[PDB]
This record gives C-alpha cells, structure tokens and sequence, in this order.
C-alpha cells in the first residue's frame, strides 16, 4: 500500500457542497482532473483505493458509480452492507485503512484516495502521518452547506509544482479554478 492523500475541489469560502451537490455548475475537466488522479497507480496492476462518506457516495451520478478502475469504498455505521455498486463498507477511518492491512487489501491496493466529505477529510488532515491534499481551487465564493477543513499552513506545505497536475489558471463555464498540491509529514 503507497500513499494516503486526500483530494478535493472547494471554493474560496471554503465550500465543497450544497443540498447534495457540489456548489458550482458542473466543471467536466476538474471531474476529469479528479478521475485522472485517483485512477493513475504508479506501479502496473496495482490499483487505487478511494474512501469516501456515505453522502458523497450517493451524491456521484449513478453511472458514475462504483468510480471506474478503483477500488470504492464507501464508510457508514447505519449500512449494514455495501451500497449497490460499491466494493467495501467500513464503520471508521482507522478501519478502513486496518483494512488495506489485510492480506487481500495490502498487495492489491497502490495509492489511498480520500476524495470526501467534510468528517473524513478533517480526521485524516489532523492525523499524524504523511499525507499529500491534492486541491483545486474554484476561485469564486459559492453558497455552501458543506465545507473543507481547515488547512494548517504551518503543517501543509504548498509544493510549487507536481508531476501530472497542470499548474496554472484554469476555466470553464466563466469559472477559474487552479490545482494545487499539499504535503505534510509529522
Ligand atoms: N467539492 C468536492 O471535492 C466534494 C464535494 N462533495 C459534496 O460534499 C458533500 C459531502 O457531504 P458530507 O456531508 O460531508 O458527507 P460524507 O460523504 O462525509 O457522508 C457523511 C456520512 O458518511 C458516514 N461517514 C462520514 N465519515 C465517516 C467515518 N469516518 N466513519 C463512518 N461513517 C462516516 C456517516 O454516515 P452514517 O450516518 O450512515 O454513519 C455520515 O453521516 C455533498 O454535497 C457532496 O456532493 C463530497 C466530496 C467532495
Ligand atoms: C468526489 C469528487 C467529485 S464526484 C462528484 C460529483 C457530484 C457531486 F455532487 C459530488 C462529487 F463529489 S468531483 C471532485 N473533484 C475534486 N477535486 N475532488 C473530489 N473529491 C471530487
């Protein structure tokens, strides 16, 4: 099992979500952004595992789900199985990654993905450990209901450039946005 990250789109007040749906109009390529990430392994037939809430699972587009060519994971202690579509259900954080632990999981599995929401992007942030956030910046304020963590800067270090992530100024339906990158290690 490689790296843990987390990886998120949000907008300048911090939003990433509004009545079951991200705050902004659709962005296909910061979608394809994010489908590019969490996909690309970087050791062959090896895959990657994203974990996410019960309310992000539900929230993708159902032919949009399970998230093609990785392992989905979906967390929830009401389920008492995997949603339809999906591969994995765990009751916490630590489990679900106890559970890339096992014999099954651990030589499958390359990168770790948390791709959202706002609880398990907080308790994974404030973890010890390495870990990269993989941001993208929609650079407008959106009316919100769901919102990002803060990111200590003192802790997360913004990396000037990283391989596969375009770097400057993007737009799409009038709306710019940038990707930018965040390790910690402690
Ligand atoms: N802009 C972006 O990058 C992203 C946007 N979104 C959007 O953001 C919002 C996500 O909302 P959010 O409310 O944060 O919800 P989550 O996806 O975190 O779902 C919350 C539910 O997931 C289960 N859950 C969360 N953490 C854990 C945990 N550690 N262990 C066990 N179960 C857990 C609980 O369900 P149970 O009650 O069943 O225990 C909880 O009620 C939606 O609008 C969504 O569309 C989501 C991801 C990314
Ligand atoms: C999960 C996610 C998506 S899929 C998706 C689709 C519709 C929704 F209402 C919601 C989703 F969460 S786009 C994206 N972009 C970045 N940068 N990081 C992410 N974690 C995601």
């Amino acid at each position: 099992v490689g790296s843990l990250n987390c990886i998120v789109a949000v907008s300048q007040n911090m939003g990433i979500g509004k009545n079951g749906d991200l705050p902004w109009p659709p962005l296909r390529n910061e979608f394809r952004y994010f489908q590019r990430m969490t996909t690309t392994s970087s050791v062959e037939g090896k895959q990657n595992l994203v974990i996410m809430g019960k309310k992000t699972w539900f929230s993708i587009p159902e032919k949009n789900r399970p998230l093609k060519g990785r392992i989905n994971l979906v967390l929830s202690r009401e389920l008492k199985e995997p949603p339809q579509g999906a591969h994995f259900l765990s009751r916490s954080l630590d489990d679900a990654l106890k559970l890339t632990e096992q014999p099954e999981l651990a030589n499958k599995v390359d990168m770790v993905w948390i791709v959202g929401g706002s609880s398990v992007y907080k308790e994974a942030m404030n973890h010890p450990g390495h870990l990269k956030l993989f941001v993208t910046r929609i650079m407008q304020d959106f009316e919100s209901d769901t919102f990002f963590p803060e990111i200590d800067l003192e802790k997360y270090k913004l990396l000037p450039e990283y391989p596969g992530v375009l770097s400057d100024v993007q737009e799409e339906k009038g709306i710019k946005y940038k990707f930018e990158v965040y390790e910690k290690n402690d």
